[PDB]
């Protein structure tokens, strides 16, 4: 497993972290592969993924109980435990009660990372913010950031945030480069904020030009191709990737894609993709 340091806290983390969209529903809670699903998590853990994404809306809120479930066979402490508020929340008192909610269903004391899911115009980023930093004073947070921010609005949650702004979580990979066209990745870069990139396989959907060059760099490593789009992600500085993989296979073959070394000329050659 590969481990970068996370903003500038001089704490270092999983550079892949565990995707859990779909794990024990999606929109609403589907409870019917719930013993499954708890086995998974512990294997994935076993395996080295101790950085695990989640949110108050994943499968309703049973996606943090299963995660609740799945991290009692391990010290909480070793394990980097992130949640997010849904942007319906972003007032103070329903940040709070998101947040305890959210600490109810892991059923722990306190979550590692605390993300704004989405930004909401019409409630105050000063307000989101200071009920956060409550959170953090609490023992309750250990560090906030912000997810679907553009690099303007990342600036201004800077400016308004007692607490330092750790990560960015934003749509990234071989084809989505929103982040590049923003100045955003370089924003981030510049100013010791790490950007998390979801989607990092693009949930599979590529066109027919990018695989082929994908294929190419695949075999001269004898890779996948997912292999190679997560080893791109990884090599640029300040940037960790979040896939989900729902099964041991995608577990495995995900992890192995921490020691590919990509040459400088596949770098531009990927880079040139979007
Ligand atoms: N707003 C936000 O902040 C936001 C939005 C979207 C996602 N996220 C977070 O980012 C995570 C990942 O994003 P995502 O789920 O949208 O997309 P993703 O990780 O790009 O793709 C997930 C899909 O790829 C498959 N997969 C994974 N590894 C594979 C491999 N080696 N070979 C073939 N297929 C593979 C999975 O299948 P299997 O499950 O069968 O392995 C799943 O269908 C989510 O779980 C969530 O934690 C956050």
């Amino acid at each position: 497993m590969l481990y970068k340091e996370l903003g500038r806290t001089g704490e270092e983390i999983p550079a892949l972290g565990l995707g859990t969209w779909g794990i024990g529903g999606f929109e609403t809670p589907d409870y019917s592969r719930d013993e499954e699903m708890v086995e998974l998590l512990k294997t994935a853990i076993k395996m080295g993924y101790t950085h695990i994404d989640t949110a108050e809306y994943y499968g309703g809120g049973h996606t943090e109980e299963l995660i609740g479930k799945a991290i009692k066979d391990f010290r909480r402490e070793d394990l980097f435990i992130v949640s997010k508020v849904w942007p319906t929340h972003l007032r103070r008192d329903d940040l709070l009660r998101s947040l305890e909610n959210t600490l109810k269903r892991l059923d722990t004391d306190y979550v590692d990372l605390y993300l704004i899911h989405w930004p909401n115009p019409e409630i105050p980023l000063e307000e989101t913010l200071s009920a956060m930093a409550e959170g953090v004073r609490q023992g309750l947070i250990r560090y906030i950031g912000v997810s679907n921010f553009d690099r303007r609005l990342l600036e201004e949650a800077i400016s308004k945030s007692q607490e330092p702004i750790v990560c960015d979580q934003v749509k990234y990979n071989i084809e989505d480069r929103d982040p590049e066209r923003d100045g955003l990745l370089e924003f981030c870069q510049k100013n010791g904020v790490t950007l998390v990139a979801y989607s990092p396989l693009r949930r599979t959907l590529l066109s027919e030009k990018t695989k082929r060059t994908l294929e190419e760099i695949a075999k001269n490593h004898g890779a996948t191709i997912y292999q190679i789009m997560l080893a791109w992600l990884l090599a640029k500085p300040n940037v960790v990737a979040i896939p989900k993989a729902g099964r041991v296979e995608h577990l495995r073959e995900n992890l192995k894609a921490t020691e590919i070394k990509l040459s400088e000329e596949e770098m531009k050659l990927l880079d040139s993709l979007g």
